C-alpha cells in the first residue's frame, strides 16, 4: 500500500479505546481530518499537503477503521456512536499535547466532528463538516426518495450479521459500489487507484466491515438520540463552523445544506463545491482551498 | 428432494402472453386464486389450501417470475413486475381456466397484485383477502426512519441492478431464512415447516429468481408506486368486498390501524388482526384458514 503523505509522519496514538492511526504533517496550529466510509485517512491525501503548508495536520483513522484499532462494540454500539468517537479522538489528540485544534471531517468523520462539537466545543478553534446534514436531519428527512437515495443508512443499520453476511460475499463489489455511485462522475475515476487500493484492502477485512455496520447501527440509534436531544433542546453548535458540501453530493438530495446547519450552529458559512460526495478527492483545488481560507480566518 | 405440500391438489402450468405460471389446483366450487409473496413460493399456502379447497376450487399460483413460473424479460420500467402487469398476467392465466370472475387472497407482493388488480379490474373479482399488507403507496408515504429501518429492503432491493443482486449472492441461504425468521412472532424458523423451507430455499439459490425479486421491489419503489399515486389522487377505491388480515407482529401494523388505511382504499372492507407475525398463513393457519373462509363463504 503507497504512501500517499510524503513527508508527513505517522503516529499511532493510544487512547482508552484502543490506538488511532494518524498522519501527521506540517507545521501550525494543529488541524485534525478525519474521513468517513467507506474510506481511511488516505481520502485526504489530495488536500492535506495543501493544509501542511499552514497547519500542523493530523490525518486520523476514525476508531475501528484503517489501521485504528476497533474497540469492540456493544449492544448499543457504544464506541461507534460519533459521541463515543469524539471522545477517543479528544483523547488522541491530548496525547499530542492538542486540547484545542480545528477539524474537519467528512462523512461519517464529519458527524464524529459536529458531535465534538457538540459535546465539547471548547475543544475546537474551528469546525469544518464535508457533505453531510446531522444524523437527525437525514433520518427527519427519510422519505421515499431519500430513502432509496441512502439506503445503505437502513441496510447496514440492520441486525448483525445480516449486512456483514451480505458484504463477505463480495467487499470489493461494495466498497468500489459506493465509491463510484457517490461521485459526480459515477465512476472510480475521481480516486487515485492507489487510494482505491487502501479503501478496498480495509473493506477486505470482516472486522473492518462489522466495525462500518456498527458505525451506521450507531447512526440508526444512539447517534440519532444524542442529535435528537441536542436539536429538541436547541442546543447548536457554538463554535465557528464551515458546512462545505458537494453539488452532486448526499447533503443537497433532501435539503438545503446551509439552512439546515443555520438551525444546528450558531456561526456557520457554507459553500456549494462542484463535485459528488468526495469533496476532498472529486474536488482537492476547490475544497483545499476552502479549508484553507476558513481556518485561516 | 422437495415435498409435496398439497396432496390431492394437481398441478397445472398456466400458459400466458408473458410466459407460464404455475398452480397447485384441488377442491371444487368457486374458484379461488392465492397469491404468494417475498421470499417464498406457492407452498406458503400449504397449511390453509386444504382447509379453503373444502368449499372453492383453488389455484394456489407462483407469482410471475417466482417459484416455477415463467421469467418474463424484464426492461428499464420492470414493466413485467409491476402489480399491474403481474395482475394482467394472473388475469390471463386465470382466463385460460375460464376463470373470469374469481376470490382472491394475496399475500406480501402478491396482496400488492391483488389490490392492483382489485383497482384496474374490479369486476373480476368476487371478494379480495389481502394479508399483511398496506397499499405500496402508504409505505411509501409513511417512509420515516422507524419505517425505513423496519422495511429496509424495499429500499435495499429497490437499488439498481446489479446491486442488491451482487449483495444477496453474498449469502442467500443465510438472506432468505433470515428474511424468513425476522418477520415472524417467535423470530426463528419454527413456524415454518422445515419442507416449506426448502422450496423457498431453493427458489432463492437461483440468481436468476433473486433478479426478478429485485425487478419486483424495483417496480414496488417505481411504478407501482406512481400507479398507487394516480388512484389516491384520482379517488379511485376498490369497491369489492375486501378482507384486510394482518399480523399484530406484522408489517403492516405499527401506531395506526391497517383498517383504518384500508378504508381509504376501498369501500367495502373488513379487517382482523391474526395473533402472528408477516407469515400468517403459515404462523397462524387455522385462524387465517377461517377468517378466510368465513369471509369468501359470505
Ligand atoms: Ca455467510
Amino acid at each position: 500500500l503507497a504512501d500517499l503523505f510524503p513527508g508527513f509522519g505517522s503516529e499511532w496514538i493510544n487512547t482508552s479505546s484502543g490506538r488511532i492511526f494518524a498522519r501527521v504533517g506540517g507545521d501550525g496550529p494543529p488541524l485534525l481530518l478525519l474521513h468517513g466510509f467507506p474510506q481511511t485517512h488516505v481520502m485526504w491525501h489530495r488536500v492535506a499537503p495543501k493544509l501542511a503548508e499552514r497547519f500542523k495536520v493530523i490525518v486520523a483513522d476514525l476508531p475501528g477503521y484503517g489501521w485504528s484499532d476497533m474497540p469492540e462494540s456493544d449492544e448499543q454500539h457504544t464506541p461507534y456512536t460519533k459521541r463515543a468517537m469524539a471522545k477517543q479522538l479528544i483523547e488522541a489528540m491530548e496525547q499530542l499535547g492538542h486540547v484545542h485544534f480545528a477539524l474537519a471531517g467528512h462523512d461519517r468523520g464529519a458527524r464524529v466532528s459536529y458531535r465534538l462539537a457538540l459535546d465539547s466545543p471548547g475543544r475546537l478553534s474551528k469546525l469544518a463538516v464535508l457533505d453531510i446534514l446531522p444524523t437527525y436531519e437525514y433520518w427527519q428527512r427519510m422519505n421515499r426518495a431519500y430513502a432509496l437515495k441512502i439506503y445503505h443508512w437502513s441496510f447496514l443499520a440492520q441486525p448483525a450479521p445480516l449486512p456483514e453476511n451480505l458484504l463477505g460475499g463480495d467487499p470489493d463489489f461494495y466498497v468500489k459500489a459506493k465509491l463510484a455511485s457517490w461521485t459526480r462522475a459515477g465512476d472510480l475515476s475521481a480516486f487515485d487507484p492507489r487510494a482505491v487500493e487502501h479503501y478496498r484492502i480495509a473493506f477486505a477485512d470482516p472486522m473492518r466491515r462489522h466495525v462500518m455496520c456498527e458505525d451506521y447501527r450507531a447512526g440508526a440509534y444512539a447517534d440519532f438520540e444524542h442529535d435528537k436531544i441536542d436539536v429538541e433542546a436547541g442546543n447548536k453548535i457554538p463554535v465557528p463552523m464551515l458546512a462545505l458540501w458537494g453539488a452532486s453530493g448526499i447533503a443537497q438530495s433532501a435539503a438545503t445544506p446551509l439552512d439546515v446547519w443555520r438551525k444546528w450552529a450558531s456561526d456557520v458559512q457554507g459553500a456549494p463545491i462542484e463535485s459528488g460526495h468526495f469533496l476532498p478527492e472529486e474536488a482537492p483545488d476547490q475544497t483545499a482551498e476552502a479549508l484553507v481560507r476558513f481556518f485561516s480566518a
